[PDB]
């Protein structure tokens, strides 16, 4: 459980995020593609991206980028009480997706490098735990919904 002095760190970097998402999602999605291949091939929309620079210039990875960094700043914003957002999405990335928990824990590692790059003023590292914090406690729900679900691993 987060503190609200927790939330308040959380939500003033997100606050800074607002202000580009699709910027931040193309950092978010590049970084997560190229740390970590095998989660690219979980993407039939994106799998022919063979370079960074193809990346950027994809504007169907933008728009993702947009609609991945949406939901999770929905979820952000109700500060643990997420249940009616997770819901669906822990349920769209077990069952339809496929993605494992582990592949969440990869993105969570890039959206903390992406923000530590773009907002190192609000992101230092009583920020950066907060933040660190807030992504397990999504992992840590979505992680009960795939047990429930047969597949946790
Ligand atoms: C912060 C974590 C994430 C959030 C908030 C998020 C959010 C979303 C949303 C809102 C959608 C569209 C609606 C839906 O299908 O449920 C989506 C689609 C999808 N997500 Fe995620 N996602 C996350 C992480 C991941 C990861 C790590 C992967 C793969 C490694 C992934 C793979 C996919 C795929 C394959 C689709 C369908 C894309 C398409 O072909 O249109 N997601 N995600």
């Amino acid at each position: 459980v987060l503190s609200e002095g927790e939330w308040q760190l959380v939500l003033h970097v997100w606050a800074k995020v607002e202000a580009d998402v699709a910027g931040h999602g193309q950092d978010i999605l590049i970084r997560l593609f190229k740390s970590h291949p095998e989660t690219l091939e979980k993407f039939d929309r994106f799998k022919h991206l063979k370079t960074e620079a193809e990346m950027k210039a994809s504007e169907d990875l933008k728009k993702h980028g947009v609609t991945v960094l949406t939901a999770l700043g929905a979820i952000l914003k109700k500060k643990g009480h997420h249940e009616a957002e997770l819901k669906p999405l822990a349920q769209s990335h077990a069952t339809k997706h496929k993605i494992p928990i582990k592949y969440l824990e990869f993105i969570s590692e890039a959206i903390i490098h992406v923000l530590h790059s773009r907002h190192p003023g609000d992101f230092g590292a009583d920020a950066q735990g907060a933040m660190n914090k807030a992504l397990e406690l999504f992992r840590k729900d979505i992680a009960a919904k795939y047990k429930e679900l047969g597949y946790q691993g």
